[PDB]
């Protein structure tokens, strides 16, 4: 059960993320644990851990960019970090506050929402499984996420690659910075393509 | 005049580049030298160096893999480089084969040259000239030339970040791998957007 891991049952943390998270956030959340579920059971990952670090992957979300420069200090975080934002924060810095909030220990799930949306050079299948979950998730509906999906159901690393070359072309295209274990991830996975 | 720099006289260094290289680049290489005068003259870079970097950037584009291998090992290159191609290595290895060719010893000549595919996070306006000189130059018809020539004749560092963006975007739609220290250039620049 999800009390083997944090410090209170599913229902439980349904009722805190309702309080953190708006309800379109929750709704999104909810379709990550499903997908991290089926996902973790075609891949041969431990379908609990996918479920709850697909679940929890975007509970901070929300914090305000204060309380992560507060977490920065506190757990004195890489103080490049202090450059990003929301976007690099809410799995990279966000979990110390799930950590805070829910006494969640386990580090294949903590390691798994640090990097989901950055991935890294180096992933667990778990870790790869809550990345590709939270792209395919039944609620997305860019354009593409029919080709995503496809590819999720034949190849894991080939579904990594896929959404890692999109992010990257989108983030160039909006000219966003693009940080830069981003194109670690890139760089490890494209030739899955 | 060039032999304050290399070895021979312009005439004659055209007629050593018309043997290394298709006529197609040579014309290249010929109008990144008349963009590069152009764009040094707006923004108040020497009109000479710019010039010989101008003509010079694409001189090693036809060395063997083999070779740009040899020169990695001979001058005791980073390493990492023998995990990439010619698209990082004729400007970042092929220097060599220009300061061996052409007794080429100008440090800023020699950076422009080197950094002109992948930029830098930190370039002169020299580097600058050149990277956007070879974007520019009147031989290409990219579709969105036009935009790039517009930004250049207003911002050499606004030209720069157009140029990243675009190739990094270009790159990751292709999936095609991306070499770091493109990337270094990308989020340095990206702002001037
Ligand atoms: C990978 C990556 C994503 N993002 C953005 C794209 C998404 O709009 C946003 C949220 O990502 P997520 O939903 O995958 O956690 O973060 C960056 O800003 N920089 C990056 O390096
Ligand atoms: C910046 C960059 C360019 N390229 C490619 C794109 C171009 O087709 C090719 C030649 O570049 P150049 O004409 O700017 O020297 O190199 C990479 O492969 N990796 C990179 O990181
Ligand atoms: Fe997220
Ligand atoms: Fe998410
Ligand atoms: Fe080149
Ligand atoms: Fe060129």
């Amino acid at each position: 059960s999800y009390q083997d891991y944090i410090n209170c049952s599913r229902e439980a943390l349904l009722e805190k993320m309702a309080e953190l998270l708006p309800e379109k956030r929750l709704t999104h959340c909810l379709g990550v644990e499903r997908a991290a579920m089926e996902l973790a059971q075609r891949f041969g990952v431990d379908v609990e851990k996918a479920s709850l670090a697909g679940l929890l992957h975007d509970y901070a979300k929300k914090l305000s960019d204060q309380e992560f420069l507060v977490l920065i200090d506190r757990y004195q975080l890489d103080p490049d970090l202090k450059n990003w934002g929301n976007n690099v924060w809410h799995g990279m810095v966000g979990i110390y506050k799930i950590q805070e909030d829910l006494d969640l220990h386990d580090s294949e799930i903590l390691r798994a929402i640090e990097i989901h949306t950055v991935g890294a050079g180096q992933m667990t299948d778990l870790d790869k499984v809550i990345y590709v979950a939270d792209y395919i998730e039944h609620n997305r509906a860019f354009p593409g996420v029919d080709v995503a999906r496809e590819i999720a159901s034949l190849s894991l690393n080939k579904a990594v690659a896929y959404e890692t070359a999109r992010t990257v072309e989108y983030l160039a295209h909006q000219g966003f910075p693009i940080y830069p274990q981003t194109l670690e991830t890139y760089n490890a996975f494209v030739h899955y393509l």
